[PDB]
């Protein structure tokens, strides 16, 4: 053993201290997650040493543990706040394990392992030491320590100091290491009143910031934040770097100033918002007292920059050192006394205010050591007679924010810089992504230093004129090809094969289907360039139009006869057909001014008669979309598409495709006439059969599909009947999109599944997506001679990572919107941007591009996924929801709410729901911000005609303003209603009210935590707090631990006055009945109320009132051990302490006196009449809910009827359903509430003491209806010294707000204190 002779000593604490402020927060994030390694200073080295080392090491280890206590120190908490303790003597933590069989790339990945092994900052010491045997006379040796504890300029001291020791260089600064505890404590002696200036200034500079900041992560966010994190370490070159230096001395800044505003300007290009919050540290040295000081000093301070745009480089740079040098004027107000003030929502997903932060440091003095602390390795050594150090880098403190940029460093000319970036958050990819834009900014800063920050343009030199070779289209020459062409050739060919399948129509019946319907249409006035109203059910005829129509030189426009009559008729005004191609039946339906031709009446013509004759004209269609909106579309579109789309779906004779979408939805294009190129089979399937789960389900088992094409509706119905699922099948999925649920289920069901994508005016798809991985989906990749771009506002090509317009070029852009071209001008454009792109359509649709060639897709721009600043991922809410057993599906929406505020509101479909427990479930997988105000649950979400989600459709969210109040409903949540009010100084706290909405913050809910593990006795955590913020929801994870039974005693109040009033419980055993008494009594006198054992323990409840006063005056004593007494009681309590004043005088114990409120003497006269078991439990249910304000009358008669198992069912679920007991109670709950009211009883029946004198003042309820004399019995007990005051209020009412306020002053009145 390597400490073989150092031995463990039992240590004693030397002194007690008050933490720092700048101590405080770190502290906190440790305690609110343990395994919190984001803190932990390394600094290591590589060592040599020679014989003479000797046991020096153990020599000065314990020389320097002696000379600095704030080696010694832990941090325990304790009562009423955190404290800094010293030692005498600590164990050091020494590790030394044997590494001489690692490689040495393992070894760093060990060390870094190693180091980041967590602390417990109330067991010493905050330090520990890693040493590494690699070979002989050779080791690497890591220190760590505890950020909480000190700071890296301290760092720096201790590294001077030791090395001078060891004989490394030749001197040393003095290093004190006991002034920390000073400062902390004179800092702790003093206020910081909310009207310090420099708070104010802060809270100015912070009240407009935002939640969280709008960069596009690549994974969705925790819940709750783990510090997982990575370095990246990178340099500047030197042509760069000294062009910043100069840059900075062209302006009038520090180079500091300048790379930061860098990094601003790069945060405004990557989320494109120009509120912007980055946090940095301050060595908070000034006073140069503290500068040989050990300890932690450093603040952070959160600079929130607003950005313009338009703003020169030069401009913008000056406004951030200057509000850089303003904030430095205040930094002396801690970060956690700025989140205190500026009071953000707290979410335990982030960290609070700021997510990025900026490091810079240089650290003079270090001067021998300056490349041994650099991020890089370097051939830099210390030579000392005994040793030799050398460079040992380790990745270190990471985790501590989403990103940290961490500069300073400089080495051969270049900068030295780390991105640290959050591993839940970012991909690798994307952190060098960073990096590169970064660099990117810095040399376009240094190039351009006058240019207006919105012209300067970070994006990487697409010089091919494409964003990546990707997001460009397969060149071919489809869109030349002839689809009539290949039909008439299958047609040949085929023969009788089937064609159709509706009624079979085979191949050369499909011909005849044509030629018939062509020369029809010719015979009936129809020329090339006319468009054909197409309004059809979904026959065999439906394909067989579609190219009769196009063989005879026209476009349809289809007219589907499912649509509202006055949809089809707009789209009749509008397009203007020459007639409306429909049948027998549908003839005179609609009402319009246009000539219809029976289909039915069209014959069969053999080809060869009419072939010379048929031609496909320029265009092929008119296809209405979301006034009216007619695309048209070209026939060189669609056989550029449909050539695309048969590379990927290789369509065979044998190829059996279930056409199921409307035709007059332009995929339905794929499903009609794919096959047909290629000799496979259409099925054309009737609507009634696509609408229904299960008869689809029986069409797929039976008539063997092996292609499919639908939107996520008809695949959501699919799976909700119970289809087996197709592992032959080719599915295509798209017009909406895919979420990561629905594509796991597809895929255990299909063989193949696409995602496919593309906006009706680039023809039917422009891209498509092979998904594989539910986790991995996106827009794919494009069709053939299809290309596309993402681009800014500014129509400029983006930088990677980032969010823009998707815009399409290629062969599949529409010819125009139907007579509609001012729109078709600004729709279908050229962009200087991209001059040799062409023409290219704009989708309106929000894409990112990644950092990778990837699309994914955002939706739209029409569509807010804004919220106070930050975007919501929608998707991310959805998916959660659909997790849960019972919901089927879910949408959320952001929604407008009166003051142009904005919420997340939920839409779910189910089985069985509970809207309820959604929101508890929600609260515990998403961020805080992405938590939904609102629940609606629908039978069905409205679909367009198109089956896509009709988001306009759903319902206008009615929102709940203020938080209903609800009161404490059981012992626990009336203890933690208490504790929350005292603490927060809050008059009175809702079991729904949020700490941290309620005015708490990070130290409080410490305070709160030690609070009630006392009161409690078990081990709560501020994790549990932060998770669990209300009364209800931290009471339900307290009762659901069966290793927590609460103290009968409960405080009410702590004051400064020696005598507390004592309390004790009515028939029913709470104490709730004094919760609204408590705010009103005097709070300088101390309140205890006692509620029954039977609440809490099972047969608990005693039922002889003379042990019931036995057991609580022992409860008493352990308080209040010997003084005079003050007891009362409201009810049944009066009576109580009634026998507890004859107790404790039979004990030489003297009693200042009684309240009671209404107490009904202990007399025969006033005992209850005789009651069988069912008006006890009636009674029971009146008295349960009476303290509450509420009436709950539960007829004996009506309890009678059942059996007794019945009955106490049904006053349960009846005392639930208004409220007055948990969510949660079982009836084994419920029996411990009602044995203590049937005890209680029994002890009033047996209960009769003989008349006795104690100072009593009655308080009696002047408006209570029932007799039981003016003294309620009390002048038969009590004869000279009794005060009766009457009061406002009935035997209950008496209790509540409005009428106990004069009853808490009748006895602040008659029983004063200073
Ligand atoms: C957090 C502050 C604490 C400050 C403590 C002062 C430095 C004390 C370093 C103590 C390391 C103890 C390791 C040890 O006892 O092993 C002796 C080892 C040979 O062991 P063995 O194989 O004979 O059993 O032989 C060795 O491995 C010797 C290695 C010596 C390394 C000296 C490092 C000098 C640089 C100081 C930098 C301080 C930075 C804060
Ligand atoms: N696979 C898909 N993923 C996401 N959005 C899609 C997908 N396919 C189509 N869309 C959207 O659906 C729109 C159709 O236009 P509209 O009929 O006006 O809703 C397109 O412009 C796209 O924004
Ligand atoms: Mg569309
Ligand atoms: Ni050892």
């Amino acid at each position: 053993g390597h400490m073989n002779n150092l031995a463990r000593l039992e240590p004693e604490v030397l002194s007690r201290h008050a933490i720092s402020s700048e101590q405080l927060g770190i502290w906190y994030i440790q305690r609110l997650e343990p395994t919190c390694s984001a803190y932990n200073m390394v600094v290591a080295f590589d060592v040599k040493v020679n014989q003479s080392l000797g046991n020096k090491p153990i020599e000065i280890l314990e020389a320097v543990m002696h000379d600095y206590p704030l080696l010694r120190v832990s941090m325990p908490a304790n009562d009423q706040g955190i404290e800094q303790l010293i030692w005498d003597r600590v164990y050091p933590n020494i590790i030394f394990s044997d590494a001489r069989h690692i490689e040495a790339s393992d070894l760093t990945q060990l060390v870094e392992q190693d180091t980041k092994q967590p602390f417990d900052l109330t067991q010493p010491p905050l330090w520990r030491i890693h040493c590494y045997e690699c070979g002989q006379n050779h080791y690497v040796i890591a220190f760590v320590i505890h950020h909480a504890l000190m700071d890296f300029w301290s760092i720096g001291l201790l590294l001077r100091d030791v090395s001078k020791r060891f004989g490394l260089v030749a001197e040393s600064d003095a290093v004190n290491g006991i002034e920390f505890v000073q400062y902390a404590d004179k800092q702790q002696s003093s206020v910081i009143d909310d009207t310090d200036e420099s708070l104010i200034f802060w809270k100015n500079a912070l009240k407009h910031a935002p939640h969280v900041h709008s960069i596009p992560l690549d994974y969705p966010r925790p819940a709750v934040q783990q510090h997982k994190g990575s370095s990246l370490v990178f340099r500047v070159s030197e042509s760069v770097s000294s062009g910043l230096v100069n840059l900075a001395k062209d302006y009038e800044i520090t180079l500091f100033g300048l790379v930061l505003s860098g990094f601003y300007v790069l945060l405004h290009k990557l989320s494109n918002e120009n509120n912007l919050v980055i946090a940095t540290p301050v060595a908070g040295r000034l006073e140069r007292s503290l500068r040989n000081a050990l300890g932690q000093f450093v603040n952070t301070i959160a600079i929130h920059m607003d950005i313009d745009a338009d703003q020169t480089l030069r401009q913008f740079t000056q406004q951030v050192q200057e509000q850089l040098r303003q904030s430095l004027k205040h930094q002396k107000i801690a970060f956690s006394r700025v989140v205190e003030a500026v009071s953000p929502k707290r979410d335990g997903s982030i960290n609070p205010l700021a997510q990025i932060g900026m490091f810079w440091e240089r650290l003079g003095g270090m001067d021998e050591f300056k490349e041994l602390l650099l991020p890089i390795q370097t051939p830099a050594t210390l030579v000392g007679q005994d040793l030799t150090l050398g460079s040992f880098p380790v990745r270190q403190q990471e985790g501590q924010l989403d990103i940290t940029l961490e500069m300073g460093g400089e080495y051969q000319g270049e900068l030295v810089g780390v991105l640290k970036y959050n591993t839940d958050l970012f991909s690798a990819q994307s952190a060098e992504n960073m990096v590169q834009l970064l660099q990117a900014v810095l040399s376009e800063m240094v190039a351009h230093p006058e240019r207006k920050i919105v012209e300067l343009d970070i994006a990487p030199d697409y010089k091919d004129g494409i964003q990546f070779e990707a997001l460009r289209g397969k060149a071919t020459d489809y869109a030349q090809h002839d689809l009539f062409a290949m039909i008439l050739k299958q047609i040949d060919e085929r023969g009788d094969n089937h064609a159709l399948t509706s009624h079979t129509v085979s191949y050369r019946e499909l011909g005849q289907h044509i030629a018939g319907i062509a020369e029809y249409l010719r015979a009936h006035g129809i020329t090339q360039g006319d468009r054909v109203g197409l309004m059809l059910d979904r026959t065999a005829l439906l394909p067989a139009a579609i190219l009769g129509i196009w063989a005879a030189g026209a476009a349809y426009v289809p007219l589907d006869p499912n649509f509202p009559t006055e949809r089809l008729q707009n789209i009749i005004e509008d397009a203007e057909p020459k007639v409306i191609l429909t049948q027998t039946e549908l003839m005179d339906g609609l009402n319009v001014s246009v000539p219809r031709l029976d289909i039915n009446q069209a014959g069969v013509v053999a080809l060869e008669q009419v072939r010379e004759t048929l031609a496909f004209g320029d265009i092929a269609y008119v296809m209405y979309t979301s006034k009216p909106k007619g695309v048209r579309i070209g026939h060189p579109s669609i056989i550029n598409f449909l050539l695309s789309m048969n590379d990927r779906l290789q369509v065979t004779t044998e190829t059996q495709l279930l056409a199921i979408t409307t035709y007059a939805f332009d995929i339905s294009i794929l499903e009609l006439l794919i096959p047909l190129m290629y000799g496979g089979v259409v099925h054309v399937c009737p609507r009634e059969v696509s609408q229904d789960g299960i008869q689809l389900v029986d069409y797929l088992n039976a008539k063997s599909i092996n292609v499919l094409q639908a939107t996520p509706a008809t695949w959501k119905m699919l799976l909700d009947s119970e289809w087996s699922g197709n592992a032959g099948l080719t599915a295509l999925c798209g017009g909406e999109a895919l979420d990561t649920i629905l594509a796991e289920k597809l895929l255990g069901k299909v063989g193949c599944l696409w995602n496919v994508y593309g906006p009706t005016e680039t023809t039917v798809w422009s891209s498509a997506a092979r998904i594989t991985d539910a986790k991995y989906i996106d827009l794919g990749e494009p069709l053939a001679n299809t290309q596309l771009y993402v681009l800014d506002e500014q129509q400029r090509l983006v930088p990677p990572g980032v969010m823009g317009e998707l815009w399409i070029g290629g062969d599949g852009l529409a010819v125009d919107y139907w007579q509609r071209p001012e729109l078709t001008d600004a729709q279908f454009r050229t962009l200087p941007s991209l001059p040799n792109a062409g023409r290219l359509y704009r989708t309106g649709d929000k894409v990112c591009l990644r950092t990778d060639g990837r699309l994914t897709h955002h939706g739209r721009l029409d569509f807010q996924v804004k919220i106070r600043g930050f975007r919501i991922e929608l998707g991310e809410i959805e998916n959660v929801l659909k997790q849960i057993d019972g919901i089927t599906d879910a949408v959320v929406l952001v929604k407008t709410t009166g003051d142009n505020d904005q919420k997340l509101v939920a839409y779910v479909t189910g089985q069985e729901l509970d809207i309820a427990g959604l929101k508890k479930n929600l609260q515990i997988h998403l961020p805080a911000y992405m938590v939904p105000s609102a629940f609606i649950r629908l039978d069905e979400f409205p679909m367009t005609a198109n089956k896509k989600l009709d988001r306009k459709a759903f319902p206008e969210p009615i929102f709940e303003q203020s938080n209903d109040y609800v009161a404490p409903r059981d012992p626990i949540e009336i203890e933690l209603c208490t504790t929350f009010e005292q603490i927060l100084s809050v008059k009175r706290v809702g079991i729904h009210d949020d700490f941290f909405e309620l005015g708490g913050h990070s130290l409080l809910a410490v305070k709160l935590v030690n609070h009630l593990k006392k009161a409690f006795g078990t081990e709560l955590s501020v994790a549990l707090l932060a998770q669990y913020s209300t009364v209800e929801r931290l009471g339900e994870i307290i009762r659901e631990n069966k290793e927590i039974k609460p103290s009968i005693v409960i405080e009410l109040r702590r004051g400064t006055y020696e005598q507390p009033l004592w309390l004790f419980h009515p028939i029913g055993g709470s104490t709730f009945c004094y919760m609204e008494l408590s705010r009103h009594l005097n709070p300088n006198r101390t309140l205890r109320a006692i509620q029954s054992p039977g609440l809490i323990e099972a047969d608990a409840a005693e039922v002889a009132i003379e042990e019931m006063a036995t057991l609580y005056i022992a409860e008493m004593q352990k308080m209040q051990p010997q003084g005079p007494y003050f007891l009362g009681g409201w009810c049944f309590g009066g009576a109580i302490a009634y026998e507890i004043s004859r107790q404790l005088r039979q004990m030489g114990q003297q009693v200042t006196g009684i309240v009671m409120i209404d107490t009904r003497a202990p007399i025969p006269e006033n005992v209850p009449e005789d009651a069988d078991d069912a008006m006890l439990l009636s009674w029971f249910a009146r008295d349960l809910a009476a303290p509450y304000g509420k009436k709950l009358t539960i007829p004996a008669q009506y309890l009678r009827e059942l059996s007794p198992d019945q009955m106490f069912d049904h006053v349960l679920k009846e005392a639930k359903a208004i409220n007055v007991l948990p969510l949660d109670a079982d009836p084994s709950d419920f029996r411990l509430y009602f044995d203590t009211y049937l005890a209680n009883g029994i002890a009033l029946q047996t209960y009769f003491p003989e008349p006795e004198d104690f100072p009593i003042l009655l308080v009696k309820a002047k408006d209570e209806q029932e007799d039981f004399g003016e003294s309620l019995g009390w002048d038969q007990l009590v004869k000279d010294t009794l005060t009766q005051v009457d009061l406002p209020g009935d035997h209950s009412s008496i209790m509540y707000a409005e009428n106990v306020v004069a009853v808490a002053q009748t006895i602040d009145q008659m029983y004063p204190i200073p």
